[PDB]
């Protein structure tokens, strides 16, 4: 029988000897990576943990799904009751669901697993960053197998901040389990101290004192996380149905730092992607420069199972398809695929800054909505030393560091258009460039007809409004905005 | 035993000759205004009909009950499960709770009714629009009535537009059971015609033919509205217990016009309100200045019932409490009360316009949180005849007939005060007016006030960051504002 494993790291970026960080060590991320297909060009459609989980989890993206924003509490977003998520297509299947770690999508009834040890029924902290209480999760999972194959989703919460909510542990909980006074002990863990001024420095992260020390603490959390993962597959070992299960491992979202977490810029929705199928061992090792979303995963897994999507309608007649693709094919030879989208409405409820971005190759284009209102700041972010400092000596009038300026942050063009080929830190907007106006049409009319195929509300907004039965369907307003 | 009926009409103003139109006919809310205190200063809190009918359901604001914009389908908005609304805490009560017509509002588990006869299981049009059909609902809860109180929502889905939806039954769906070809009979429903140049056309309306008519079919539809409000309370009549019967009209927004509905502007959140207590006669036919919010419902039928709002929480131990206030004491005698609020967030999911309001007496300070982008309109309102015409005219530099102009309808100043004792039409904000200042101040203190008792989660935007555990608690961005 057919196996899969999910690893989802929060918030995880590009830190491990895999992508080329000498600065880090990333031993099992690295030995997986030699047993895996490794992407350069994967992207989430969404660079908010509700949304980003909830569109992995069902191929759908999230102004699709209804998850447009933030699940918990307040935010209290939910996808729609008749939406068919990955988990609950492979129980129907027959298959095995578990989960372990940070869930943060609802409801229940669209996102079930038959083994569920997540923030809803216990300790985020134990589940989602104690590795020792994962791995005798997982232990316990696989002891308690019956000849149905299985999908175990295991969604660390490393290396997730903590500073807002858990300070004494560090500003990644880097500290928790160490061993040191009130940290409390996490066996299967040896930590890993990293010295500030041996860290990398992102381009997009201010070059200060207060960001190394916060990436400092990231290293040693990702390696927390790295040895999260080792444990994991020898558990699989243990039990001989590693070589029986399609592993993969990414991230939901950018790094929580500027310009990272909550944006459509590259830092925001790049990720790291291994696929391991230990049925097609042929490109374990290699690099694929294919361009791939994390909307490809549920129709990758469904494609391993073999299990088809049903044809059904959320709202009306309106039949539902995948824009994703099954990832397997390319673990047998590199594909061509250049293109993939990008859609973000709500993150907390008091966040509302929707942008809709379209990539091929290294063309990368946002459209920002609510662009005339400032850029909204998360409240867990907010207090992160990183941007506490850039907000110091911004407010100062002193220099900050940073490959851009909050003002310009805040505020930003309604159309950006980059080229990374020549501008990898997406500084040079080209959408004004006459010289670049054919091109500039030609992805709008991409990312329109996305919008239109996956039924986005959004569609219209801001110059317009939708009328479904008319024509053309979006109607001007006259609000002093250009249409298109 | 006491009984209650809540009759509430959809996007209802003042069109009726208890409020002093003498261009329409309203006869059944005139009569049962002889038998009310009429309200002449009161205003729902939000204008926005799913998020309106949850807090006059729970006496909780939009922002704090969770239904931050509409409910149905794309836009998918629902209260939090431990919110208690009225007709739970009825039920528990040992009170027999009942719904008929347009329930727009979630989850099932927070508004749960006994008696439920709603869009959800049926026809809004039916049991919204069909007066008869209405009629035969009350009459059937009524006749299988036990020894119990009861409790009646009578949502009217009149005088909704009905343009966007159904365009063959006429503007304000005026046609639909008139007894024309294809538009079906409403045997109690005797339409009233009525001539565009004599309908009155409010201040903030555009005075010209298109608006007319509009206004025209909205008023034939208010006649069936009104008729329906005559059966309904002759149903209980007709049981014998209207005299046991508290009874209250009102709507849950303005009126669907430019100004109205989705604003707060006195437009958009004035509303109608008529009480009327079988016990409580001393002021039958008089009105009322003081100034009420929809708020003040929950409050008030708990109160008629003897109902105290239990001690809880939604999340952390944060405990909630009622800001509105039972209206029976106005009944005996005239009060003081002069303070309203206002807070509306989403309309449909893709409007996100978030307006905070306060008004003391005459004085109405708006928050506009992000009024740098253009007011959002509604896909049911673009396809009006009076917006359309106006957008038209606007388009072809012609004169619009309006007090306003569309730049200045879209783009807004983020703090709007106005002083209605002198300027009704609310078109002097008073804001930058440096001898407001202090009047500016005091209203910002009240709203702010208003806004952390209420748990706003928007209380630091857009110009802070909402921090619990740092002094101050709203921390600031630095972004221009
Ligand atoms: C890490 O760096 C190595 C060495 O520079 C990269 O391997 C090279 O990749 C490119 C092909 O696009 C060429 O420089 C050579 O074909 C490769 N050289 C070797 C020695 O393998 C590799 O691409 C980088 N790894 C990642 C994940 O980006
Ligand atoms: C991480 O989880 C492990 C196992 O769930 C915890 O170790 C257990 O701790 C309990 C009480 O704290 C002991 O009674 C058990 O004997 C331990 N079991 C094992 C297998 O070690 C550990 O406390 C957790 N670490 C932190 C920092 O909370
Ligand atoms: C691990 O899995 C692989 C793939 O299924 C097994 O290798 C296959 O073995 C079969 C015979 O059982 C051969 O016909 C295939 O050609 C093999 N495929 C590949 C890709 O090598 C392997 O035997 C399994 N067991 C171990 C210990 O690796
Ligand atoms: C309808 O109109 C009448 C007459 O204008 C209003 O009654 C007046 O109210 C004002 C202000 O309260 C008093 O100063 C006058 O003495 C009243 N005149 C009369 C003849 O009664 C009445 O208030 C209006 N009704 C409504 C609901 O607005
Ligand atoms: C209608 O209801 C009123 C009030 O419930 C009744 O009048 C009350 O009668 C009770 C006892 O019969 C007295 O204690 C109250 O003082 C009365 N209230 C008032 C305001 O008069 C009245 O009898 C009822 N009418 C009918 C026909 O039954
Ligand atoms: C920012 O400034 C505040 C107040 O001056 C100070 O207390 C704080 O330490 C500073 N934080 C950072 C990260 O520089
Ligand atoms: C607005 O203009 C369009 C196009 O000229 C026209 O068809 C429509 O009838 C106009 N709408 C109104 C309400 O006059
Ligand atoms: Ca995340
Ligand atoms: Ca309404
Ligand atoms: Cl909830």
């Amino acid at each position: 029988p057919r196996n899969a494993l999910l690893l989802l790291a929060d918030d995880g970026g590009f830190e491990s000897g895999a992508y080329n960080n000498s600065a880090i060590a990333t031993p099992h991320l690295d030995a997986l990576a030699r047993r895996s297909l490794l992407f350069r060009n994967a992207f989430t459609s969404v660079s908010s943990s509700s949304p980003s989980r909830a569109s992995l989890l069902t191929g759908l993206p999230q102004h699709q799904n209804g998850m447009y924003g933030l699940h918990q509490d307040v935010h209290h977003f939910n996808s729609f009751d008749k939406v068919r998520s990955l988990p609950l297509l492979l129980s129907q299947a027959g298959v095995r669901t578990g989960i372990i770690g940070k869930k943060h999508v609802g409801p229940e009834t669209v996102y079930p697993f038959d083994f569920a040890y997540t923030e809803e029924n216990g300790s985020v902290l134990q589940v989602g960053r104690n590795i020792t209480r994962i791995k005798l999760l997982v232990r316990k999972f696989l002891q308690t197998q019956d000849d149905r194959p299985f999908f175990l989703y295991v969604a660390f919460h490393d290396p997730h901040r903590c500073g807002h909510s858990q300070p004494q542990y560090g500003t990644f909980c880097e500290k928790f389990g160490n061993g040191e006074s009130g940290m409390g002990r996490i066996p299967d863990w040896t930590p890993q101290a990293y010295d500030p001024l041996d860290v990398l420095v992102p381009y997009f992260v201010p070059n200060t004192p207060a960001a190394r020390a916060d990436l400092a603490a990231q290293y040693t959390t990702v390696g927390r996380m790295d040895q999260g993962v080792g444990l994991v597959l020898q558990e699989l070992r243990d039990a001989g149905v590693l070589n029986d299960t399609l592993v993969i491992f990414t991230s939901d979202n950018g790094i929580p730092f500027p310009s990272g977490r909550t944006n459509l810029y590259w830092p925001g929705t790049a990720e790291p992607l291994l696929v391991s199928s230990p049925e097609h061992p042929k490109r374990w090792g290699q690099v694929s420069e294919a361009y791939v979303s994390l909307l490809d995963l549920t129709p990758t897994i469904l494609d391993w199972f073999s299990i088809p999507y049903p044809s059904y309608a959320i709202f009306g007649s309106k039949t539902i398809h995948l824009t994703g693709r099954s990832l397997l094919p390319a673990l047998e030879a590199e594909p061509l695929w250049a293109t993939v989208f990008g859609s973000q409405s709500h993150h907390e409820v008091t966040m509302s800054y929707p942008m809709r971005s379209v990539q091929h190759r290294h063309f990368r284009l946002v459209h920002n909505l609510n662009f005339k209102m400032p850029f909204p700041i998360d409240q867990d972010f907010y207090v992160s030393p990183t941007f506490q400092d850039l907000l110091n000596r911004t407010t100062a009038g002193q220099p900050t560091g940073w490959y851009k300026d909050l003002r310009h942050y805040y505020y930003r063009a309604r159309w950006e258009l980059y080229d990374r080929s020549r501008d990898p830190h997406e500084t040079q907007n080209l959408a004004t460039d006459p010289r670049f106006a054919q091109l500039l049409e030609m992805l709008r009319d991409q990312l329109a007809k996305w919008q239109w195929e996956t039924h986005d509300p959004w569609v219209c907004a801001p110059d317009g409004v939708l009328e479904e039965k008319l024509s053309p369907q979006c109607q001007p307003l006259h609000n002093e905005l250009r249409s298109h």
